[PDB]
């Protein structure tokens, strides 16, 4: 709810929010291969988890807790990790523009926009090799990279669209961004 | 130009780019007293200047090469110290608010938006802090708020006159008033 724009919690050469990696970090070193992670609701309300986002090493806390304060941390962002003007002009792309390379190049044209700080692109990027690293490990946390677009696009775009061949281009192309981070 | 927005040069806590910390610290240091500080061309050129931003030590340039790159800092910044939304809100009032102290709790409030990084107010109150520092030896160096405004306003606002005056005469009052 004070969670600062992305744009003013970090600046290169840092490389993403400091409380994303201690999440993210604390995250991987407890749940790794938890086949669970992500797909179950922990006990704290979304006020408690808020806490969680002021004060301590993370990796004191239970790693459900953290999955749910890093969901929590990237809807309290002022503005989704892909803002809306990005995800507008997406969804606005006509059926004859079939290709998930040609989405691709478009997203990262407008999200590398002067327009839109560099922090944008950063955040992406490091949750994307975070949920990358975690596909890795797919035999025994049970994710792939699909399952954690279905999971997290909706994070990162937050928009609220009828689900269309668009939705699907979208939740399909974090998909490929996850797939292709190494 | 490759200079990087003023967002992504720095963030909170920091209080302003490290680069124009180094430019007016050095610009302070040599030329405090300097009559002719900022209103001489200096001998290099846009591209020699950006050499200099795009980088050691920037006491070792002449005081005017370093009052140049620090107009051409704020010629080549992506989007001006004082975002165009705002300018344009300031300007569209011209004929109907008059009043000095109302554009003054206007400027702060818009700059101020969310929809506005905090690194634009942040460094907008760095500049008036070097901007009030000059004009305290002004009778020596010749820069009083107003000349300063009338120098550095096209900068800051980024604009190529008569719907302006308003906005010269709020950077004058605003350096005047650090306090």
């Amino acid at each position: 709810s004070t969670l600062p724009d992305l744009a003013e919690q970090f600046a290169p050469p840092d490389v993403a929010p400091p409380l994303l990696i201690k999440l993210v970090e604390a995250i991987e070193k407890k749940g790794l291969e938890c086949s669970t992670l992500y797909r179950t609701q922990s006990s704290s309300n979304p006020a408690e988890l808020r806490q969680l986002l002021d004060c301590l090493d993370l990796e004191m806390f239970d790693v459900h807790v953290l999955a749910d304060a890093f969901k929590r941390y990237l809807l309290d962002l002022p503005n989704p990790v892909i803002p809306v003007a990005v995800s507008s002009e997406l969804i606005s792309l006509a059926p004859e523009v079939q290709s998930s390379e040609e989405y691709i190049q478009l997203l990262k044209k407008l999200i590398r926009s002067p327009s839109i700080p560099h922090q944008y692109w950063l955040t992406l990027q490091y949750l994307l090799k975070h949920f990358f690293k975690l596909s890795q490990t797919s035999s025994k946390n049970l994710l792939n990279a699909r399952v954690l677009s279905e999971l997290f696009s909706p994070l990162l775009f937050r928009f609220p669209a009828a689900s269309s061949e668009n939705t699907e281009h979208l939740i399909k192309i974090i998909e490929i961004l996850i797939s292709t981070e190494w």
